[PDB]
């Protein structure tokens, strides 16, 4: 009904994976812009987001959300720019990093390498071997840690260390795991659209990663695509 705004995943949503949006897709959604809102979300950088959407991208859409909305443009303006530390404080930033510092420095494993830690605006990333591994590293880390649940127990350890401190974890890939406040997923960027007056707020994406928390969220209608052609075929469908 009424007022709308169609949010739209980035990469494989809009884009064919790692290419650039197509001129038939881009005069698509400016066709779509016409009737309904348009934006888009995605867990890169903005730098990232202009390579696949183009450097005018926030001419393009009406809200753009690089890094989960933790960076925010509406109407070509650059709205927030919110970050880890400013959001959790420099002390609590701190005893995290102090603690994963010292609990790698007792983890035995077959090697270790560096960028233990990798610090974004929206996470800590934490590697018990090492993110500059080569690829051989890795997969040697990553069967012992099949073995022997290396992520899961520091996860485990951290979540009883740092309770009430409203940190979610989570793990994936083969060799880090992710700390970030509660609510850092793509759901974050809800909170710049949710007060303009859209009735329905429509999410295009992928449902899964497990699961995609704003495509979840009470606030969309989430529809996962397969693909660009497939975004057009299910916004041909809802809009015309």
């Amino acid at each position: 009904p009424g007022p709308a705004l169609c949010l739209f995943d980035v990469d494989g949503t809009l884009t064919a994976p790692r290419q650039k949006i197509t001129k038939e897709m881009d005069d698509f959604l400016q066709k779509l812009r016409q009737k309904i809102k348009i934006g888009v979300v995605g867990g890169s950088d903005f730098e990232k987001v202009q390579e696949q959407l183009g450097n005018d991208v926030v001419e393009k859409y009406d809200y753009v959300f690089p890094e989960n909305g933790l960076v925010a443009y509406k109407d070509g303006k650059l709205l927030c720019r919110q970050n880890i530390q400013s959001h959790l404080g420099e002390a609590l930033i701190q005893d995290l990093i102090n603690y994963c510092l010292s609990y790698i420095a007792k983890i035995k494993l077959p090697k270790k390498r560096g960028t233990f830690i990798e610090f974004r605006n929206g996470m800590l990333n934490v590697s018990p071997i090492g993110r500059s591994c080569s690829q051989e590293e890795r997969i040697e880390f990553y069967e012992l840690d099949k073995k022997e649940n290396i992520r899961q127990k520091f996860v485990a350890d951290l979540r009883k260390e740092f309770a009430g401190k409203g940190l979610t974890f989570s793990i994936g890939g083969q060799i880090s795991f992710d700390v970030f406040p509660d609510g850092w997923d793509k759901r974050y960027c809800l909170r710049h659209v949710e007060n303009d007056g859209y009735k329905t707020i429509y999410f295009f994406g992928d449902k899964t990663m497990n699961d995609h928390e704003i495509f979840t969220d009470p606030r969309t209608m989430g529809y996962s695509v397969t693909a660009p052609e497939d975004t057009r075929r299910i916004c041909e469908l809802l809009f015309s």
